[PDB]
């Protein structure tokens, strides 16, 4: 007991290192897999009901989560770093208190570009990657909200909405725009454009940021209106074997060198507050991973859509299949 941790988490987060790390530092095992969405991650837990010591949800499943008795409190005072935490990214709606979810990693999604293979102008908002001249050559995101998301704002609808009339209009919106797409990937959405298999999409800032570090001229274009903005947070399962060993990571994440180190290897924004104030100005101020203010303001945080959560699945896994 506690001498292992089965920890499930987003694809490209963790570099290898620093859980050879922890496992130095305490002595215990971790038994390490990924998922690429909340959709793949929830049904894998749903089949398995235990076997995993943290898991790692986007706010907007948190409270689907724990009102189907999918988690366990976490104790903030097994958290020395808790204190670190950005007071701005805690205690909301989907977890007041924080009793079921820490905050880890938050980031946005905009128009992935290749610099120079395409112009920067000819693209502003969502609804430009339907055009017919992108005929079979975007990524979008494997993730059913993301797409959705898009849909809605070219719609004027909410990202969040829960109408399934619009969600509908989306749906029939986004098949329109399959003749563009190439694939869907949110498991290593960098390597495409990497590879050069595309040069425009749906691209994470973190993702744009990795392809600049090996070379590649990714930029992100920020939609002047409908912006994705999304947090990603840990959070401890029901049926976890390893509590100590849960806390001890998440604490050892939470640790503002290592949330700091990770980030500039990772390209994403930090909830910890501590650590964004060791981030170079480089990192801190670059375009392409923080957005300006105008698209803050004009954009979406990824909110709930409670149990209109199948619908969105029912219709992205129609757009995949046909």
């Amino acid at each position: 007991k506690d001498q292992e941790l089965y920890f499930y988490n987003w694809s490209e987060y963790i570099p290898s290192e620093v859980l050879e790390d922890f496992t130095k530092e305490t002595g215990i095992k971790v038994i390490y897999s990924t998922y690429e969405s909340n959709e793949s991650m929830y049904a894998k837990l749903k089949t398995q009901g235990a076997g995993y010591d943290l898991v790692v949800p986007s706010t907007y499943f948190v409270s689907k989560m724990r009102k189907e008795g999918m988690l366990q409190e976490i104790d903030h005072s097994k958290l020395s770093h808790f204190k670190d935490l950005d007071p701005n990214y805690l205690n909301k709606p989907f977890d007041p208190g924080n009793k079921f979810s820490i905050p880890y990693i938050w980031g946005a999604t905009g128009i992935g570009i290749n610099t120079d293979m395409l112009d920067k102008k000819s693209l502003k908002n969502w609804g430009d990657l339907w055009d017919a001249k992108w005929a079979g050559q975007l990524m979008l995101m494997d993730d059913a909200r993301e797409v959705f998301h898009i849909a809605l704002s070219k719609l004027g609808y909410s990202p969040n909405t829960t109408n399934p009339k619009e969600i509908k209009a989306a749906y029939r919106e986004l098949k329109k725009l399959m003749p563009n797409v190439l694939v869907f990937n949110s498991d290593f959405p960098a390597n495409p454009y990497l590879a050069g298999e595309v040069s425009l999409g749906m691209l994470w800032n973190g993702s744009a940021y990795m392809a600049r570090q090996e070379g590649a001229p990714i930029q992100i274009i920020w939609p002047e209106k409908g912006t994705i903005f999304w947090m990603d947070s840990i959070s401890i399962p029901a049926g976890a074997k390893n509590i100590e060993a849960a806390h001890k990571m998440i604490d050892f994440l939470l640790r503002p060198e290592n949330a700091a180190k990770i980030a500039l290897e990772i390209g994403y924004p930090t909830p910890v507050k501590t650590a964004h104030d060791l981030l170079p100005k480089e990192f801190a101020n670059d375009p392409s991973i923080y957005p300006p203010q105008s698209v803050i303001d004009n954009g979406e945080w990824q909110d709930e859509v409670g149990e209109a959560s199948v619908l969105y699945d029912e219709y992205f896994q129609k757009l995949k299949v046909n």
